[PDB]
């Protein structure tokens, strides 16, 4: 019963039990999964999420068909999971003709000319990122990244979406940060997938509707009291062309929310693990900085965009970690695509951790080499094999703002401490076994000052 | 011989001659002769440009139907003419998935930001314009308004599209006013369709040879040379999917300057006469320029976007002299919309200058009242009876730039000069009878300063 589709097609695989499919080679999470089925079975392989059959697609070229090529006509939209409630309106949730409006109605909220705007918003909290951070490195105690760049990167939300000015580390009570930091069962839902229009029809919601209410109440509240902010590039886009509604604005809301918040603070701790493990990395660094920048200079648009090392920082950082750690598809036809056919309804994969960690295209892949992705050296890398965020016209829309953001956060941050490890610095670090990727222990290091 | 095609339908018009069609009855030009159709047959008629049938709509939903709801789907591409040669490419001329990807790759570059940085390279040639006509004013002689704002109109281009700054009524020798100054054939080509595939084996094109090569040479000279111009923003774009190409990106910079130059100095000939026959409305605009910018002040863009009675009297003029003059979609499938079935071939024209001056429409359409768009009647205009830059996906991609260029051309000289008729003037003005909206005598007015 739909365990023998792999096997008809000569797809190789692991054999899948009845009714869980191979979810339970899950208990060392998917990155872990997706590197052993990549060494066992070679470029292409099959599981099942249950009773959804997964192809897992390695090829370059076959990569390309699906992401960029036969998108619009095939490889669509992604694997659909619930349940949403009206989130359904969410520009990554939406499918087929609903998605294509929202990405052409959101598409030039994400110019260059619209991050430019931003960037003096985004600046104004790199001071007060840095100003929480002197508190606790004037005060020897070892910082946890995750709650100083977490208190960032909400800073950053509540504002270049918003415009609400908030100190999430000293304004905890704000109706806003205390509701946006609000903010077993998805396992269920990959082997129970008949159970989504139960939860639908019962008004059950994978966020709560504590939130959302809150949130769409606020939101009527900010747009009946009305710049620069994602929220007035949403109102001024409604004044596919039918205008964006007012439930469709504030589900876009929250997804941004979602990503601003965990997407750039979780990154950020990596970059600063692999600075703080590598010296050499963040004095070469902090000295192109102080190049572009003396006498601790503001960062502007153009500066930033000016240093290249810093972004071969990031980059590497992005391959060792990217966080989606998978790209997914949902194949709506019967196509058959670089000489192999993938019959419909399948779950067309492409494992970004794996790829990123293949030593047949990279050169001692578990290291931190930001060398490879220097001016010399980046023209010899696949954009297909590394896609830390995707590729065509469903990759990131935010890539832009995220890079933007991360660094303005390193510059500002690097310019005035040096961070070291620490004796309960978990070195090395280990990856979290669940669905997002994050470290297992928080990471901890010390910060001095400059 | 296809001229049964209208008597078919069952659908009225005048009676077609053998070879010729109705392109006899053009004498008096075809905004006389679309007049003339809307009053005898009725709301839709059909004439045959020679053997080509042109179908006339006149419903306001039909011309929804026509520019908007079918347009991808059916009525995609203009009425085909040649010889053109290497200028297929413009997006004006270019079909089908061709205009499809050029309109994506130069949406952006008519957005509001990109205006917003190109009104201080605008408003240079403002003050310019203002000097040349203190040296007309100061020296009491009837200044032509085609000359006086040609050259200004021209100075934008050179300028906001490959940064060349000329003053072209001071300095006519330089290369790039001296060639886009160069810059009995059509009425064959509409009754000889069948010689345009001989003139393109031919090598033969609508444009002269001699300007395209200076102009494919300068830009040449530009682009390996090297901001804020059009240029550099197409360059940027290059670097549907597939990128602008060399000789697609020079074939777009020649239809701006055709558009840019003649109808920006069209229209402001128009508005002035308009202007200086009717004192109240330049009083009061005055009086509004002189409120809204003191002492006075250099418009910016917002500041322009402030003045109402500006844009009333823009919109007011639009409507008299429509430079358009007609909007024409190919039917390329055999559609039934609103209950009328088109054949295939058949050439939908909306008349735009009739509609303009409809009387079931407009209250006494040949006065100019500018109270017509105030903001207490602009919502009982219909949006597809008043089209003076189209509607639908394929309108006018420069109708934000036009407006902000003629408005800033407004703002600066009747801050410093008030327009008064002379004996020569013509009054009333009379249209000529040929293929562009222009008066048929220069238009002349006595320049007074302030
Ligand atoms: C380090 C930061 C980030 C990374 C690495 C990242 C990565 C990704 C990836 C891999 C995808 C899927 C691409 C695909 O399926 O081909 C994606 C989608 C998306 N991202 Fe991000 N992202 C980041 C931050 C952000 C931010 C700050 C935003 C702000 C709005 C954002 C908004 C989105 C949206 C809306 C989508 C879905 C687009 C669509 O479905 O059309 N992301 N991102
Ligand atoms: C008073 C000034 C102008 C007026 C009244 C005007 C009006 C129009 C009209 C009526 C159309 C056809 C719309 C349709 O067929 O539905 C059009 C098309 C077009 N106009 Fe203008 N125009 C003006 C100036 C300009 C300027 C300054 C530019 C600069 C680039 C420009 C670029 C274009 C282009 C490229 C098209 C064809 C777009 C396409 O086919 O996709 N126009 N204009
Ligand atoms: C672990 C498990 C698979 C059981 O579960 C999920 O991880 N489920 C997601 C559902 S679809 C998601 C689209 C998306 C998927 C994968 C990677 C990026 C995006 C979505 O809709 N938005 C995500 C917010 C935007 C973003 C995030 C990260 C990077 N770039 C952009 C995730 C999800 C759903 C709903 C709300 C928040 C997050
Ligand atoms: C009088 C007669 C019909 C025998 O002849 C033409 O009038 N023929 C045109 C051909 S198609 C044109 C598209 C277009 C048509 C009508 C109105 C606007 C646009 C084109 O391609 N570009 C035009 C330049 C852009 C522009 C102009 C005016 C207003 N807004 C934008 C006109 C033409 C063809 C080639 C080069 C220049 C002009």
């Amino acid at each position: 019963h739909s365990h023998g589709l792999f096997k008809k097609l000569g797809i190789p695989g692991p054999t899948p039990l009845p009714f869980l499919g191979n979810i339970l080679s899950y208990h060392k999470g998917f990155c872990m999964f997706d590197m052993e089925c990549h060494k066992k079975y070679g470029k292409v392989w099959g599981f099942y999420d249950g009773q959804q059959p997964v192809l897992a697609i390695t090829d370059p070229d076959m990569i390309k068909t699906v992401l960029v090529k036969e998108c619009y006509s095939v490889f669509t939209n992604r694997r659909p999971f619930g349940p949403v409630g009206f989130m359904k309106s969410a520009i990554s949730i939406a499918e087929d003709e609903e998605w294509k409006r929202l990405r052409s109605l959101l598409s030039p909220t994400f110019t260059s000319g619209k991050l430019k705007e931003m960037v003096p918003i985004i600046a104004q909290y790199g001071d007060v990122l840095v100003r929480n951070l002197r508190r606790e490195a004037e005060t020897g105690k070892p910082v946890t990244l995750k709650d100083v760049f977490g208190a960032y990167s909400m800073d950053v939300i509540t504002s270049t979406s918003f415009g609400v000015n908030i100190d999430s580390l000293n304004n905890p009570q704000d109706p806003f940060v205390e509701n946006t930091k609000k903010l077993p069962f998805f396992l269920s839902i990959t082997v129970f997938p008949f159970l989504i229009p139960i939860l639908e029809v019962l008004n059950i919601c994978v966020f709560p509707r504590e939130v959302t209410n809150f949130l769409r109440k606020s939101v009527k509240r900010m747009k009946e009291s009305r710049r620069v902010d994602f929220l007035q590039l949403m109102i001024d886009s409604q004044n596919s062309h039918k205008a964006l509604s007012d439930l469709e604005l504030v589900a876009q809301s929250i997804i941004f929310i979602f990503a601003g918040y965990e997407t750039t603070s979780s990154v950020l701790s990596f970059i600063m693990y692999e600075l703080a493990t590598h010296p050499d990395v963040q004095q070469k660094l902090q000295e192109e900085i102080d190049a572009v920048l003396p006498n601790k200079a503001p960062p502007t648009y153009d500066t930033v965009l000016q240093m290249e090392y810093l972004d071969m920082v990031v980059n590497e950082t992005l391959r060792l970690f990217p966080i989606a750690m998978r790209l997914e598809r949902v194949c709506k036809k019967d196509v058959e695509i670089n000489g192999m056919f993938i019959p419909k309804g399948v779950v067309v994969m492409i494992p970004s951790y794996a790829l990123h960690r293949d030593p047949k295209y990279w050169t001692e892949p578990e290291k931190f080499l930001p060398e490879r992705f220097s001016k010399k050296n980046k023209d010899n890398i696949d954009p297909y094999i590394y896609t830390p965020f995707g590729s065509g016209p469903r990759n990131c829309i935010g890539m832009r703002f995220a890079l933007m953001n991360m660094k303005l956060a390193l510059i500002r941050v690097l310019q005035n401490f040096s961070f070291k490890p620490c004796k309960e610095t978990q070195i090395p670090l280990k990856l979290s076994l669940g669905g997002l990727l994050q470290p297992e222990k928080p990471v901890v290091l010390k910060v001095e000052s400059r």
